[PDB]
């Protein structure tokens, strides 16, 4: 099964830079899964990936911890000692940040569907309360709880182009509609 | 017609960093112009791009989007990501920054004429409205749209202030009225 | 005594940067004790210099001066030079910060006890009145002068999450327990 | 069964330079088996590529291509490269080196057992005669094909060296046993 | 015309390193070919100056110039100044290198075909017969004046088995096909 | 008279980052004195652009353009630019500062003796009015222009500390009395 | 007794690579002295380290291991490492290389007195036979067991040219005479 | 008399690497000539660093000592280093090498005259008979003590190269017979 290359793959190093690429290829394989064969999931774990650095760089000085991107076994680390120093409630599942100056954690969740469609999933999936959750498309639409987008208008705005011209570099090499689908 | 080298080549490659060199070089040939013949445009395009670096500096964190400086269908690539992520009208033509405090594309010139002449020439060039105008000389002035120099006093200084020496430094190597004719 | 190697000297290296690390070996071999012998010790001072490091780090620009982490004789030499240009009296023993925007020293502590015994030992083992104190715990509490906790909670909160993770990866290799004791 | 850490884990990163760390994570994910449960396949492999580089860098200038450290796929691309240039046969296992001086490709052992019989196992293992075979061992012992051990005395003796004080430093952190065993 | 990506550019990028990348998209632009239109003439470009530049490392200490890779007038005042100071005749075309233990330039070329028919093509194109020529072919065969292969086995052996590693990762991105007509 | 050494000059270069300690040398051969010889004015320029640059990072951003440290030429083409620009007066000697917030230029200086005494021959030395002036000394005490001292509080007490600290490590070295004499 | 600083210190940063001054630090504080006080110690401590270095520089590739500049317990386990290796016996006190193209242990000393009577003092201190010893003094003579350099003309020539530099720059600020003494 | 620039400068600091550039500007201050006013005399000192320098890497490891490009005093330290571990005698003026393998010291010029009249020139200027003389013009001739070119014949064809395309890279911008004048 396992190929010799891939257009979707050259793509990947093309398109983000290396080290989102090295720590993407780490999460697939701690999950069980070959970035050179499920490579659409790989594309999709570095866009992900990007979103998250871009996101807890949008804020203050420190005012993000970064979950995402790290191991699972010190992910769950560093929200443990998260939890134990603030008082907020060990989520049930990982989230992509911690948020100082809201004290919460934050579930970032990339879609080429609706906003609507996906926020559903993934708010029943948490059905945790406690955790916020933001979401983007590649068309450039975003939704989070309380309708409270927990950054400015300028850096959200990044995200949108970023993802949008990452969709027209996925539609110049024909990869955009395999992609599309799942 | 291709030289060994040439006065104006080495003062452009003393005076300028070298990425910005590469970038204006390569500007150039994409547009078919070879930048150790046409030396004055090289000078120009060297200027232009320094300039819009330091207009891109001058503002908060990430506030501006930098279009000028890359290929021209990477740099259509993110215009139509802002256009399709805020709702501005795609421009006619490539501007040079996009502002995101303000929501707004900006095409900035530099000029050996008045800021009047030029305005007058790139302002019913564009012909476009919603894209905001900005204009340097190497005098001193600017001029730009509602009178609104999107920037700090402090900032447009310093790029006057560079414009100036580079004008001096023109002049010490009596290039400056062979540029100035053009 | 001086062995080859062991598991606390291995898990100091893995776990702070190694800049901090030589400061320690060298805060440590200044005052007669060795590193590789006395680990505990060892990785007791690579927390505090960490903490103090994160401390200085959670300010404005450059609010503080770095007092912890130099040799005794340039520690006491901008101590001298601190007392000789602000007017504040130079402290019996030497602090970890100085803080200009407050005008005062800071002794900084972190405690395997209750933040209340460690601040009545160092306060009146200080006995100064005019050095602030400032101690954390390895369990997320904090306690300071005046309940003048000096920076924001944000950032406090990032030092309270860091010390909470160094303990869970000194419970995963059982060296917390011999290390909680002394 | 995953852990926070591990004596060896710790050992195996203030043991080696980070590089050839990076490259057995990766080469024992590739066929499954995780850094930070089996840790003492971890400590081989890691091993295993760094005798490979030290063997690499004892011939002249280029006098080797590396197989070992690389991805399979890539790997295999390799060996077909030298295949179809030489003339030597496709071999029906991966080998560590081909030797360009010697014409051969090298497969290279290290062993905590004698010299013979893990020779034995590997020499009938392979059953390809034409690649070139080359063990040392944890003691100082090296058996080659033919008696022919490729490099100079001098550097063979650097390999055996680093061996001894990486057992050393196990012993030192009473590793050592459970590492012999397997 | 010019597109937005590529399947060839995107492995071009990914399989060379960066500075051969640049040299050849500089190479193509400065005789009027965009790189992301000739993308067959684009890898062609990239792989003909790394041979060059193995092949200028194959050799003693600093045995070659390499004329390659420069802009044309450069290339061209190299090439002066070798003539006039070794005696030898100044080539009608520029050569790839000059061999200062051999007292001769070098024209080296990559072929897709049989190295007789380029060797052809090539020998009577130069018939400068001072000039020495030498070409590879992505099979792993070589051809060269008086069959003197100026360097060592080893290191044209390690140009063939680049080559032959390149055709196999454009065959996996089914593009050796298109790349082989040309 | 030009020595192997120095103790001086041993000093000098071990104090002061490298960077302005050739900035100094620079600055001292260009008007005709030798390092190496006057070494107490060595010590003397080096504190001088140090104080020079630390006041140039105790404001905002790009608040300052840097006077201090260049060629005598260059300088004069900045100070040109700047007047060209803004319209303030072309003073009649060197500043070390423009200071864009306040629009004026800035000389510093650097005394052994009284605030007052040096402000007074620098400040009728000057005559030239427009152009701002502030004092410092060994001792900690500041002299400014209508007491305006352009920075903040803790930026001129982090110069007044460094200076302490620079007249204690030549107390150390009883290179202190020679150099208060001058 | 522990000084601000010191002429001899001053001059030891100056005339040294800071990565050899570490070293000698970490030296002397493992065996109790404090660099900043027996600073001429300081001075031969870093004097016999830079020797070894380019010692072991001299020799062929890998030819040597450098044993000076370890911990003691890293030392030893190298020391073991190659006794246990090579079958040469186990010497009774820690040499500074060894040589593997010659199979031995090596002792490198540098005296300011007669290379005659350090070499009787260290080789009756030695009396191991075995190790071999290379003396070299501020005045440009070795004396070599066996009459037996070890290393070519050239080598040894660039040692005894910087041991003489370093006297004449301790003799420019005449802290020569103190540093013979001892 | 000192401009802001000038044509040769800016070609010497396009033509030349930084150091080197740096070198001579050190080399020239220290004589009390200004490079920006004596330009042709800048060029010079660069062209004579460069060639010494390629001279020093023609030979084996570390066969030369540089003398030239240090400063005068360390400059002769070295030569008393070097005579008075060798034996050969102290020379009236500075060379530019010392040559180990051969046991001498060596001028190098460069001229743009017969090699016979330079030598003429500095041969009785030197009239030291012990050190070598070698010359090399802008043209491709050299001329060395007892025909003893000292290096072999690929590095010294290596110099003539580069000060040709030197040569022509001044006739390009018309700065060569204002240079050869001189
Ligand atoms: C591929 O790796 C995993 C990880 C997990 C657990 C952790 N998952 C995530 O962190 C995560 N996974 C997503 C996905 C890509 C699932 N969609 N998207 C997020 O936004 C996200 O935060 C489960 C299954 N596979
Ligand atoms: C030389 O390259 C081009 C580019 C174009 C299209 C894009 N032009 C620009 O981006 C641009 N061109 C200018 C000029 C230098 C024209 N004047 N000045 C700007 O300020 C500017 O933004 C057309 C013709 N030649
Ligand atoms: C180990 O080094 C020293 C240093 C000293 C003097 C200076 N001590 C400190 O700076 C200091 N020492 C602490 C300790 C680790 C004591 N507990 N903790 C602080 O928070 C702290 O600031 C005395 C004895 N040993
Ligand atoms: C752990 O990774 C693998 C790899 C393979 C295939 C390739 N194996 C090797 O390259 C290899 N594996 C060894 C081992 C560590 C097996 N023993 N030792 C070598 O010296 C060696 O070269 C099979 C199973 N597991
Ligand atoms: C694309 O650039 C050029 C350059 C030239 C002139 C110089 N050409 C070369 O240097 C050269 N060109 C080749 C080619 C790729 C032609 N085939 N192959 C070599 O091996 C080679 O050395 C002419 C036309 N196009
Ligand atoms: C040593 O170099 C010069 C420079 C000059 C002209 C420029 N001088 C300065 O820039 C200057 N010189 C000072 C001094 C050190 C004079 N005192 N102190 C400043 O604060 C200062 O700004 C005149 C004479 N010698
Ligand atoms: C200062 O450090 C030590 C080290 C030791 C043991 C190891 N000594 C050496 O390695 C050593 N010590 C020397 C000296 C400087 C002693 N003379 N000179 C060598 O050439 C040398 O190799 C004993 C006492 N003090
Ligand atoms: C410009 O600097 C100096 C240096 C000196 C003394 C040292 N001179 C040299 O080192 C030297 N000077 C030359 C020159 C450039 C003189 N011709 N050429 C060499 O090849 C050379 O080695 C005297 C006068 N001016
Ligand atoms: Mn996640
Ligand atoms: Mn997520
Ligand atoms: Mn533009
Ligand atoms: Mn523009
Ligand atoms: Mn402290
Ligand atoms: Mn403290
Ligand atoms: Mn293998
Ligand atoms: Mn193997
Ligand atoms: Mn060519
Ligand atoms: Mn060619
Ligand atoms: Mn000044
Ligand atoms: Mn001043
Ligand atoms: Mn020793
Ligand atoms: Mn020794
Ligand atoms: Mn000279
Ligand atoms: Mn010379």
């Amino acid at each position: 099964l396992v190929p010799r290359g891939s257009h979707m793959e050259d793509f990947v190093r093309q398109c983000f830079n290396p080290m989102i690429v090295e720590l993407a290829e780490k999460a697939m394989k701690e999950y069980g899964e070959d970035p050179k064969i499920e490579t659409n999931k790989f594309a999709a774990t570095c866009t992900h990936l990007e979103v998250c650095f871009m996101y807890s760089d949008g804020g203050s000085k420190h005012r993000f911890e970064i979950i995402e991107g790290r191991d699972r076994i010190m992910a769950w680390t560093v929200v443990n000692s998260i939890c134990n120093t603030t008082g907020v409630e060990k989520p049930k599942f990982l989230p992509d940040l911690y948020d100082y100056k809201e004290n919460r954690f934050i579930e970032i969740g990339v879609t080429r569907r609706e906003v609507h469609i996906y926020y559903l999933e993934k708010a029943n999936k948490i059905k945790s309360e406690k955790t916020h959750i933001h979401i983007f498309s590649f068309t450039g639409e975003e939704m989070a709880t309380k309708a409270d987008y927990t950054l400015d208008e300028e850096s959200r705005a990044r995200i949108k182009t970023r993802l949008f011209t990452i969709r027209q570099e996925m539609a110049s090499r024909s990869l955009w509609d395999s992609f599309r689908q799942s």
